[PDB]
């Protein structure tokens, strides 16, 4: 027992185990000296008030004699200064009136100082340093609950039977901590744990937490108080090679505290901090000088609770009052960084209280103090339940309740496991299977007084956990302010959600929380900003220039009354009116019926033969071939030797050649798609070989026999050498027939069909001329 | 203390942590009654010789005087039943006396027992109840040394400070692990762990020696002997589901033991075993019953230690002589399963011993028996350096060492971290800075004995600890019979070694371990079993039937002197010969020379342009042009109207032009290649327009100059009409010129410049036969 065993007597000890100083050394010795215990070096006003508030419910359960009338009540409380070795060191101090069952030793002075037995225990801080302890405890079964110790491991009852708690499990935590960015959707995230047993299964919840959310996890780092200067360098390495504006930590303080300073020395910014409440209200975190980076700092934390009489216990202190304190004296001289002694100066004992800023006195709330304070009240009233034994109705086998002078820890948390009674502020606080209880957290903001400087802790809204899942969340979006100042929200996704054409695809090897947006041209129809894939749209509709929504067309090649041919059929008109005052003048002067209706019906027939496409507008080319060969028989059958009926042998063979032509064409136009872009055409699906066929075998016929017959008549001037012009105006119309047997074989584009209609009309106005006018020009 | 509290009186009290059962029951109190401890169900007959083991070296180390002379040995030797809850229970009860220091309230009768403490203690078997109590033992540096745990985890010396203990670390046996399916050459394995901190540390290590190794680790499953049945046939479903013949199990015992019951019950057969030594000598795995399956086995284990009186310690045994035994009753009365009592019936007492076959006493050899029987003659020699203290020159503060009649247990450890003395089969062993020794492994198998059905335990070579990496191993190959009996090696990598054209590529999704070899053809030379990708062989060359190297060649289209062109020759030497005596009878009887040589000349032009490819073989082909169009000139100008000289104004004129084309044209054969597999060709690479040019220009144009001149000679008889004969040779003449026009221009394949000079030929021997037929008939 050390000067900082704090202990005075009663009927039942309880004991209690708490961080005097957050760091202890790590001196080696090294066995050719004698060992003895290590120096632990740091502080923790807030745990000396925690120590001030477990004393002050002593003094309350003590004088108040509603809480148990009659009896006194011993302690024998312990400086677990987050050290496992010294909370061993402290609990089998603890079990040994306990462990007198296994004293077998020591029986005539046992009774000399007749010590009785710690019945139960407040639990400790640390999750790890509970667990060591809990295996201790599970053998004689003490009634141990920690204030602060909130891990998921603690549940099971096969390893860890005897444990209770005062405090929510981590799983709302991680669930709320999922919710708050489901909230503030986003999907590239970078964690932070400790390497501790409050970090890990915490981070291992709230991983699958985000696997079912889906978000794709940076990082995962795990931190102590006594890493290594190259890991943290290691994970700020990380941080600054990152992409994660949102940085969970789910650590405590000391641990949080080397990468605080590592970092307000490499002074990254931009990073926001979600908050583990284990350091999310920690003013060695909490400071001006680190404020500089630290701000926005959003964290979950208990509701404060009220302790009549706190502040007033507080500051009820004295170092020569000190009857039953232990590190009363090092804490005068040390608030006081004097040296008074049983330099730093002999210590008056009267310097003022708040003089000084002390986190002992700073504080605003009362949280972890506060489940102490209710803490030792549950273990009061189920002790009163054992004070009103029920008689011979208790909960017992067949409920025979143990004596008051004589108890027993198991019949302590047979009744624990059982307790239904109200709080002091007036909530009927139960023990369900976790033994615990859950209420609701403030959700907080890291703001600063701007009078003073001073960080304050700013509720932007609070997680109800009463609820249903996804309804137990409020949020104040009113006051946010991200980044601490910003009310507008970052982003933390990988990728952008893209432009609207950019088919947003996924990339290999990197999960679909970072993706590509894949730029889909060409019909595309993609005017949604997150499209996965693109649209191809209508067969008349081409996309716009950013391959947005189709509206443009594909190609119109049909030309019916097109500016270009609108003067070629002026010029056929012109022929046509020509024509007909070369017929009125020759009438007053077959030619002037048959064979110039046959003429003018080849040149009436080329003016039908032009325009839009149809079905029977595509069926029409035939006339073409008929008026214009009737129209070259009549040049066949005028010569000399001297028709209609007579060489209808030959013309009307060519013209039953017409009907079967007639017979086998299609007729039938055909908008084909010869290209893409300009893709519709008009093709006229013609049907076999019956237009090469009729020409070959009917105009390039007649050619050759008008020829093969005017070989005598061309020497021969007979009707003024008719025979001269005849060859001359089949030079013209069979250098149609047989040159756009090149040129109309080698066209091309919508002018292909124009190009032999232009070639006939042609033709038929040479002929024209190269007859009539020879005939009647005089 | 129970009545299994193994205790008798002596200076230093040791203590000892044992199994007396595997398994301990689970009843769950329910605290509305008082609680007490729970039955231990099984039996460890082994550790109960481990027992008869620690009191054989107690009674050696009192007895002989050379071994510490004038001191007694307290022990006081408790059960761990494999429950860290009664490890727990037994080692506070350890630190009564050492926690004597805590002690402080119990002064005029602890004197009255007077009980001195145990300054050093046995370890215990279980891993995580080693690691349990070494937590406790490292608050009051009491050396504890292990006999069975065996993890890396407890070569901390930060946490486990002072710890011990008398087995070499698992990661040589992870090392042999990987080395030995090294040896065996595979690549898709599984493994299998406990669920504890001996399974999980050693199958990591491992699984860092296979992913050196680079084998797909297709399951690694965990276990406990107090798992749950649907665990277990998630497991075995696991099991069934995979393919691994090969299976790690990395466990103790009683973990492995559901399973395998599991699996005898569920009878699947083909997969073997690597072996943990934990359970790799154990007879409730090593079961007749079970060798239906098990079989093949192979483990390392430790070396057999020897010890003088073992056996007949062994049969040293009486229930009336336990005059400081444990659990000897109990031990009587559960191998003889009996009812002595201070049914089943009165035990005698007086039972033979190797009555039964009691693994107590049905052993082969003794291994952790001797490392215990070693462990504390090393304490006693460390304990006989402090009995033998250097006057002044001890290994202390100035080497002043602690007095034997007031001992300190860090002051034992201070000598216990030093110590190097023999072993008693002569073996100098020292103590590292893990504190262990380390020796070889007997790489065992599983064998039968056929004489008796019993399961013998065959070393097939062993794990040498003392070479290099990759150097510690031996291999007796002779005696290897993979699964017991076969001789053979089996296959446990995924794919298979494919075939030889199969390019052995890779699978997306599945590890390089397990893969795909793609069937790669048309030139792959791909003759290697596993070649990774295929080789493109040379441009003559072609691969096999099954893709395999390439010798088969392309096209050789040349065709010199083929069967087909040789008819062929053979008809133009004939004609050849036929229009020599043509010309013999016509000389004898420029038509005779110049006309002739024109014509023979164009017929053995035609001769020499056939044949294989070359430069001027290619440039061959302008002769045909110019002979045969000298001998067209004698058709044009031996006309009537009557040459040489006068008509070379159109004959060296078309000479010039031929010289002008012989400037022109390109003198160099084309082999190229048009198809792929058939792909080489010859294909003469000729210039411009040359060769169509002169033809039209020349050869076209005599034939019109001679149509237009014959034109009245044809209604002419001039020499019996010879314009007739002459306008049908120019018919055959023109019509090859003309037709093939068509069909020189319609040809394919290497008959292509063929059919061109068949016409050439035939087309001489055609207009010599015309002409000079209808000569010289008469
Ligand atoms: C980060 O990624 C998530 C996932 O797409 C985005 O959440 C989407 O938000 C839009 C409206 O903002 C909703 O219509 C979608 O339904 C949400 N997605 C899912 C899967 O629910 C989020 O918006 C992204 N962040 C930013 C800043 O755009
Ligand atoms: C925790 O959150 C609950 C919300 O589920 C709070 O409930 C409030 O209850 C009062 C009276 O029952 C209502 O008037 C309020 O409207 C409720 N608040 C809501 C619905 O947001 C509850 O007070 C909170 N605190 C505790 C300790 O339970
Ligand atoms: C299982 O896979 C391994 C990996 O390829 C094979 O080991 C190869 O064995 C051949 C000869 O057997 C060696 O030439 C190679 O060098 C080995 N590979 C490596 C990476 O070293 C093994 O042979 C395969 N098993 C079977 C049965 O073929
Ligand atoms: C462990 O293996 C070593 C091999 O490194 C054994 O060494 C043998 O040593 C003797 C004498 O020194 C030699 O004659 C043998 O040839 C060695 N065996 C070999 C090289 O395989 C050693 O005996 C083994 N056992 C122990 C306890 O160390
Ligand atoms: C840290 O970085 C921020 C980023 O702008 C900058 O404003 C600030 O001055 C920096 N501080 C130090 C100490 O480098
Ligand atoms: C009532 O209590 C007695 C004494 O404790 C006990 O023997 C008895 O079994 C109990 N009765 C029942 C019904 O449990
Ligand atoms: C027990 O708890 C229920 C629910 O909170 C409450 O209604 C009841 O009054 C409680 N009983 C006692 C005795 O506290
Ligand atoms: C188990 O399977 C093996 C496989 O052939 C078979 O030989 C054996 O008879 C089976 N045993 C039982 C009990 O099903
Ligand atoms: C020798 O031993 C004495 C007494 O133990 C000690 O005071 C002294 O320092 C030692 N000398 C040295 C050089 O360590
Ligand atoms: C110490 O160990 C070394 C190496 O085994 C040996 O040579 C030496 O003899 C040992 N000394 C003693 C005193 O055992």
């Amino acid at each position: 027992g050390p000067d900082q065993r704090a202990q005075k007597k009663g009927d039942i000890i309880l004991g209690g185990l708490f961080p005097i100083h957050f760091g202890v050394a790590a001196k080696d010795q090294d066995l050719k000296s004698r060992p003895e215990s290590v120096e632990c070096i740091r502080y923790n006003f807030r745990g000396f008030r925690w120590l001030q508030a477990m004393i002050f419910a002593i003094e309350e359960i003590n004088s108040s004699p509603a809480l148990l009338p009659n009896l006194t009540l011993g302690y024998r409380i312990f400086d677990t200064c987050n050290t496992v070795s010294k909370a061993l060191e402290a609990t089998l101090s603890f079990v040994a009136q306990n462990k007198i069952d296994s004293l077998n030793l020591d029986e005539f002075c046992n009774c000399s100082e007749h010590i009785p037995s710690t019945i139960a225990v407040v639990g400790a801080t640390g999750s790890g340093v509970s667990t060591a302890v809990a295996n201790l405890l599970g053998l004689f079964y003490i009634p141990q609950v920690s204030y602060a110790s909130s891990s998921r491991l603690l549940s099971n009852k096969n390893q860890f039977k005897s444990f209770l708690r005062t405090i929510p499990n981590d799983e709302h935590q991680a669930t709320a901590m999922a919710d708050i960015i489901e909230y503030f959707r986003w999907n590239w995230v970078g964690t932070i744990a400790a390497d501790d047993d409050y970090g890990r299964p915490g981070i291992e919840k709230f991983r699958e937490e985000a696997e079912e959310r889906d978000i794709c996890i940076d990082f995962s780092e795990l931190i102590s108080q006594y890493s290594d200067e190259e890991e943290i360098q290691h994970v700020v390495e990380v941080i600054q090679n990152s992409t994660a504006k949102v940085i969970v930590v789910f650590s405590s303080g000391p641990d949080l505290e080397p990468l605080i300073k590592e970092i307000v020395r490499r002074n990254i910014t931009g990073k926001i901090w979600l908050a583990s409440e284990a350091w999310a209200s920690s003013s060695l975190i909490a400071m001006p000088q680190y404020f500089h980076v630290v701000g926005g700092t959003i964290g979950f934390a208990l509701k404060a609770g009220q302790i009549p009489g706190f502040r007033e216990f507080l500051k009820k202190v004295h170092p020569r009052k000190s009857v039953h304190n232990g590190f009363a004296k090092e804490f005068w001289e040390e608030t006081f960084n004097c040296h008074l002694q049983e330099f730093r100066p002999l210590c008056t004992g009267d310097e003022n209280i708040s003089s000084v800023e002390t986190p002992y006195i700073d504080y605003t709330h009362l949280r972890i103090s506060y489940n102490v304070y209710l803490a030792v009240y549950s273990i009061a009233h189920a002790l009163q339940d054992i004070y009103t034994c029920l008689p011979g109705r208790g909960l017992f086998t067949n409920g025979s309740c143990a004596d008051i002078k004589k108890v027993e820890a198991w019949q302590v948390l047979k009744h624990l496991r059982h307790l239904n009674f109200t709080n002091n502020m007036g909530e009927q606080v139960t023990f369900d299977e976790c033994g615990d209880l859950v209420g609701n957290y403030s959700i907080i903001n890291w703001h600063l007084s701007p009078e003073d400087g001073s960080i304050v802790f700013k509720e932007v809204g609070y997680y109800n956990v009463y609820a249903k899942k996804g309804e137990r969340l409020f949020i104040n979006e009113e006051k946010i302010l991200w980044s601490g100042f910003s009310r507008e929200v970052p982003f933390s996704n990988c990728s952008r959600d893209c432009l609207a054409g950019t088919r947003k695809g996924i990339i290999e090897g990197e999960p679909t929380c970072c993706f590509e947006c894949v730029e889909c041209p060409d019909g595309e129809y993609s005017d949604e900003t997150d499209a996965s894939a693109c649209n191809k749209c209508p067969d008349d509709f081409w996309s716009n220039e950013n391959h947005t929504s189709c509206i443009a067309k594909e190609i119109e090649f049909l030309s019916w009354t097109e500016p270009f041919g609108i003067a070629l059929t002026l010029f056929a008109v012109l022929g046509i009116f020509l024509t007909a005052f070369v017929l009125g003048v020759f009438i007053k002067f077959e030619l002037s019926y048959l064979l110039l209706f046959s003429l003018l019906c080849c040149f009436s027939s080329s003016l039908f033969f032009i325009g839009e496409p149809q079905d029977w507008t595509c069926r029409l080319r035939q006339p073409a071939f008929g008026i214009s060969f009737v129209l070259c028989i009549s040049c066949i059958l005028v010569k000399t030797n001297r028709q209609f009926l007579l060489v209808f042998l030959c013309t009307f063979m060519q013209i039953v050649i017409c009907v079967i032509w007639l017979y086998t064409a299609p007729p039938s136009s055909y908008r084909n798609q010869e290209l893409e872009d300009e893709i519709i055409f008009i093709t006229c699906h013609e049907g076999s070989l019956m237009a090469l066929g009729f020409l070959i075998g009917y105009t390039c016929l007649l050619a050759a026999i008008c020829f093969f017959f005017a070989f005598k008549s061309r020497k021969l001037p007979e009707n003024f050498n008719e025979a001269k012009f005849i060859t001359f105006s089949m030079l013209i119309f069979f250098i149609v027939w047989i040159s756009f047997i090149p040129a109309y074989a080698s066209t091309y584009g919508k002018f292909v069909s124009a190009v032999e209609v232009i070639a006939i009309l042609a033709a038929s106005f040479g002929l024209l001329a190269c007859i009539f006018f020879n005939k009647i020009y005089i």
